[PDB]
């Protein structure tokens, strides 16, 4: 835990950081995780497609003595991910080389290290010289935390158990699980593995004793099952979760502990029917998950995403898609806490290399888009089952993913289709056609389907738990490649017009929304298919890069697709999705002019403004509506509410509008023509009964700053984080959302500034500022604790505007 802390790291390139007699003391100190690109302003010199950020050369380095009593003893140092093409070394001698920035890996550095009491010191080398080398932003530096284990020489290696659940029922559970046990030392040992199971309550549920003979150097694979009476069940409702401690006996004394968290459920996707959790059919309610935020980045600070995912929660998402890479251990133990079902990918690419700049294939070659395809002949075996090594005991995984929208990327594919020679509509060739037209393409290098079944069965090999899935953008090729038969359940990636062809031509092959636009039209489709278990929402957050394009220039940082924005504060499209996945009595208020609205009201009925452009191809960013009420005077507003209640009646400043019905409204947006004045809305609305109320005030001049944060005690363990929301207000304390405003965050005692954020995707700030532009009326600021305990005295300015006080004590 805290060997993370106490690093150093410099943002420069020498050979002779690694001899054995060099100092770093003169580098800057740093925390682990560190992503360094965030400490670097936007420069518009930079890609977009890594969201205008810089990478370059940094090295880390790292002191630790030797252990007393390091004698008959193996030494580990495990790292979760580095972001990228790092090297490493120990007291002089070079460890080794590792590629790609989602796996992690570890290096046995037992023989390495100096005489008891003695400084042992550890250099790595970061090259993101290539800092476009990804659609997306990546961060540069050891981005997630790292380990140094201890064992004895006869050990569970580490990642060396693995827990499964063959049959799970509500009267009993066989838990099985493997341990591996390596014996080190020069000749051969005797034992005993003693695996206890321990409940939520910490509970003694279950205890198994197993004899071994290991011969010198060699590993041993020990399988152990027990019975759990009435067990738990992990559930996103109710996420039990229990305790497998192994232990390695030599007499009746412990050499060697590992603890496995794990947690009781089955799973079980159904063709015909659609996905069941412990026997309960439910939909999937995903939303696709990047790994950066934004200003820590890449960086895993654990309470950052905790409020993410908290609020994500709320609005009724049960499930996350890691895109497009291996996901953080410690990001996969928070979905185990909270409760999410996870998808992990591996690949975002194979043989062949994705447009960085662009998407799909890829049309010029430079140096610094030079990516993992260098490597993923030589390291993809390696690095798919670590990550797998590494995951496979969490509860939350449910779908390992084997490649995203990998079609583009090799020649015939897209052709083999009569697409192209795709969104909205179905292959004009057969079947039969699309295979005939595959068969005429000319013979590459690497075969998809080919490739397809060497990483599904790596896979399976590690796990046949859960089924290997993958994000099919071209489904009716994929079809009959072979890289759908290497599959248990096809992912389609934009593909709802597809649905009914899946369950036509393929009836037997689960199939599934892995990649979707955040629309009523998409989860439209998902509803009225028992055979289409869910979809995953493109995306749950807004995310850095993927701009630097044709309608996206600088200083735009983000597309803005996000249902929650850069921040972690809701949006729009994040409601629309509320109200059609929560069940208790929801509404939303918002408007445009009746002009800049979508929508227009002739006779009565509303219909879409450009026939061209209807509800049912909406796209992936949500129109900027406005959630204020104040426009000026008399203007022709258009009013809609997102909500699953069944009837809403609309009062304008008392005076009734009438009441509109969900039925009516085809698109799911209720609508109603206004004439604007001062007051306000209100809209009454009932459920099945059940009775709701939500209103938007108008305001006057922005009279404050009202600042709200999440908790107001945390502890002085250096990773802990405060949230601090700066608000604008009016002389009556009601919201102001439609002036902004450039606030001045002061902070008294002893902090470190992670930083600020509006959520403005079209616009570049600096995050390490005390000061920052509100969006909508509002801002963020994110605080985190110190080995310091004491108190934090919080106010904010914007010249003459003032605020409310808030003290938050570190204990």
């Amino acid at each position: 835990s805290d060997f993370n802390n106490g690093w150093k790291f410099t943002l420069s390139d020498s050979v002779c950081y690694s001899f054995v007699n060099y100092n770093p003391s003169s580098w800057k100190t740093v925390n682990l995780p560190h992503d360094w690109s965030v400490d670097l302003p936007f420069e518009s010199t930079a890609e977009g497609c890594t969201g205008f950020l810089k990478g370059g050369i940094g090295w880390y380095s790292k002191t630790f003595d030797t252990p007393d009593n390091f004698v008959d003893k193996k030494c580990y140092i495990v790292f979760d991910g580095v972001y990228n093409n790092s090297e490493y070394w120990i007291n002089g001698r070079k460890l080794g080389f590792h590629p790609y920035g989602y796996s992690p890996f570890f290096y046995d550095i037992s023989d390495y290290l100096n005489p008891k009491g003695q400084e042992n010191r550890i250099s790595v080398r970061i090259d993101h010289s290539r800092y476009a080398d990804s659609r997306w932003y990546t961060g540069s530096g050891i981005y997630r935390e790292t380990q140094l284990i201890f064992t004895d020489k006869l050990h569970i290696p580490v990642w060396g158990t693995f827990v499964t659940t063959p049959v799970v029922s509500s009267e009993r559970a066989t838990v099985n699980i493997e341990v591996r046990v390596k014996n080190d030392y020069s000749g051969p040992r005797a034992g005993e593995v003693r695996t206890s199971y321990f409940d939520s309550k910490n509970k003694k549920v279950g205890e198994k004793l197993t004899s071994f003979l290991i011969e010198a150097g060699k590993e041993m694979k020990i399988n152990q099952s027990v019975e759990i009476s009435n067990p738990s069940l992990w559930d996103v409702d109710s996420p039990s979760m229990y305790l497998a401690k192994s232990e390695i006996l030599v007499d009746g004394n412990v050499v060697d502990t590992k603890e496995t968290p794990f947690g009781i459920r089955s799973i079980k996707f159904d063709a015909k029917k659609g996905f069941f959790l412990n026997g309960k059919n439910m939909k999937i309610k995903g939303v696709c998950l990047h790994h950066d935020a934004s200003m820590i980045g890449a960086a895993l600070v654990e309470d950052v995403w905790r409020r993410r995912l908290q609020t994500l929660k709320d609005g009724g998402c049960n499930a996350i898609r890691l895109s497009h890479n291996p996901g953080a251990d410690a990001f996969l133990e928070l979905c185990d806490e909270m409760g999410f079902l996870v998808q992990e990918e591996f690949f975002d690419e194979w043989d062949y290399p994705k447009d960085k700049r662009l998407n799909m294939d890829e049309q010029s070659i430079d140096y610094i888009t030079r990516g993992y395809c260098e490597y993923f002949q030589e390291w993809a075996e390696r690095d798919l089952k670590n990550v797998m090594l590494r995951s496979r005991n969490h509860p939350c995984i449910f779908q390992w993913s084997i490649g995203n929208e990998i079609e583009w990327t090799y020649k015939g594919c897209k052709e083999s289709t009569g697409f192209f020679s795709y969104f909205w509509n179905q292959p004009p060739y057969s079947t039969q056609r699309i295979r005939e037209e595959w068969a005429k393409q000319p013979k590459q290098t690497y075969d998809i389907g080919r490739t397809a079944k060497k990483l599904a069965a790596w896979t399976r090999e590690m796990d046949t738990t859960r089924p290997v899935t993958a994000n099919c953008i071209l489904p009716s090729i994929s079809y009959e490649t072979g890289y759908i038969d290497a599959l248990d359940v096809a992912g389609f990636s934009y593909r709802r017009v597809m649905y009914d062809y899946a369950h036509k031509n393929y009836p037997d092959k689960p199939a599934m929304g892995t990649e979707n636009l955040g629309q009523w039209h998409e989860w439209k489709a998902v509803i009225e298919r028992d055979y289409i278990p869910g979809m995953f929402i493109w995306t749950g957050v807004d995310y850095l890069g993927e701009v630097g394009t044709k309608g996206r220039e600088w200083p735009q940082r983000a597309i803005g697709c996000g249902l929650l924005d850069l921040a972690g504060f809701e949006k729009p499209s994040f409601h629309m999705m509320k109200s059609l996945w929560t069940d208790a009595p929801f509404i939303a208020i918002y408007s445009q002019t009746a002009n800049k609205s979508s929508y227009v009201e002739k006779d009565g009925k509303f219909t879409d403004k450009d026939p061209k452009k209807p509800w049912t191809q909406r796209l992936w960013v949500w129109e900027d509506v406005n959630s204020h009420w104040n426009y000026t005077k008399g203007e022709k507003v258009v009013v809609e509410i997102y909500s699953n209640c069944d009837e809403i009646e609309l009062f304008q400043n008392g005076k009734s509008l009438g009441k509109r019905f969900l039925k009516d409204f085809e698109d799911h947006i209720y609508k109603w023509s206004v004439d604007f004045k001062d007051g306000n809305i209100v809209a009454k609305g009932k459920k099945n009964g059940k009775k709701t109320t939500s209103a938007i005030y108008t305001t006057k001049e922005t009279n404050s700053i009202k600042l709200s944060v999440d908790k107001v005690a945390v502890d002085a363990n250096n990773t802990d984080v405060i949230h601090v929301t700066a608000q604008l207000i009016d002389r009556n304390g009601r919201n102001i959302s439609w002036e902004e405003k450039e606030i001045t965050f002061n902070i008294g005692g002893n902090y470190r500034l992670l930083g600020v954020e509006n959520g403005d995707h079209l616009n570049v700030l600096n995050y390490k500022s005390n000061t920052v532009k509100t969006y909508k009326g509002r801002a963020l600021l994110v605080l985190q604790a110190t080995d310091k305990a004491g108190i934090l005295n919080i106010n904010a300015n914007s010249g003459s505007i003032s605020s409310n006080d808030l003290k938050v004590e570190v204990k």
